[PDB]
DNA sequence: TTTTTTTTTTTTTTTTTTTTTTTT
DNA sequence: TTTTTTTTTTTTTTTTTTTTTTTT
């Protein structure tokens, strides 16, 4: 089933670059994309929506060599559900992107 | 800032309809968008999404109208973070699609 | 069947607009999008798609109005294939992107 | 740039595949992708976009081993401005899709 | 297949063409 | 601007054309 998330943002965080113990890099993202909308009245409003992007492999080192706090990007990827038991033994989801491409916005 | 969602799926429960209190049709329906893949053994595996997604005006209506629990359609919209407080005082968040279309997909 | 484009690009030329029997505005742009690509044997290239655009309505307006060459613009449609004939019956065609929105920059 | 297509269409023909110098595939397929309109003065409308597709290295092999005419399939690329030269040296130019991937239904 | 918590301009219709070195 | 909780096939490169009535 087709899956497609493609959003412009700015990172709200230092992109955090791991290696998974199978040796494969992993990196998550901080992502901030604000819309501007008029309300019924003429007032202009905004909402802003902060989410969470996955990386792997190449795709996540590229992110925490080029990227930083505040960095303006491109993502484009899918959309995620995270399903989990935590530490204490308490089921807990999560809705993330997982990115397959990044489009640098830093340049101008 | 660009924000798309283009997702294919199946509604998990039958439309919801209300009208909000200024007199706008609403509704939620609850998608389950699935995604095959390989494991680096040779085994195919799957992750499902599940994820709500809001409609508002004569989208809600459409959707209340056309769709039904199991039905197949491509929604297009925008992601959403949604932030309140819960009726006992508890910030809460959320991250939900806002639909701007639908494309029914039951027909066969 | 699902038919999406999504582009960046600028006007090569400045805002055609006219107006309907019905009263709405209908629009045509033309637009530049580049892609890099240091991919090559050594070094680095660049294609530049050039391709017109069709506006309805009150995007047509909006678009005759804030636009003009040169213009950074994202706009949102579906790929269309227009065809037509000669004065001299050859039949001729055509793509262009008919746009449901746009978003300047 | 950013530069998206995504198009579900059914194949117009068979798939044409070559390989290159490198070794890679490449191959092009003809689609067709349809809208419909019950919008007009009264009743309901259709209309066809024609296309062509090009597609790379495994991607070309996947379209080659299994799709046909009439097959359906969903793609993803970007929008390509093709352009050359006739032997008698008239310019020509068209637009076409590089895909980047493919989803057959 | 993979972990587990506030960044910084608007929204069916007809027509028939030549141009504004950040990764991948 | 808007509320508040498991559905049922794979993943820089060259070439130069005519076709497989669910809403919007």
């Amino acid at each position: 089933m087709f899956n497609k998330v493609i959003m412009v943002g700015r990172l709200t965080r230092n992109v955090e670059l791991k290696y998974l113990p199978s040796g494969s890099a992993a990196a998550t993202i901080g992502l901030a994309t604000s819309r501007r909308f008029k309300k019924q009245d003429g007032t202009l409003g905004e909402e802003v929506c902060f989410i969470d992007a996955r990386l792997f492999g190449r795709t996540a080192e590229i992110a925490n060599q080029y990227l930083s706090k505040g960095s303006s990007v491109l993502i484009e990827g899918r959309l995620t559900y995270e399903s989990w038991m935590d530490q204490t033994g308490k089921k807990n989801s999560r809705h993330t992107i997982t990115a397959d491409s990044l489009q640098f916005m830093d340049k101008k």
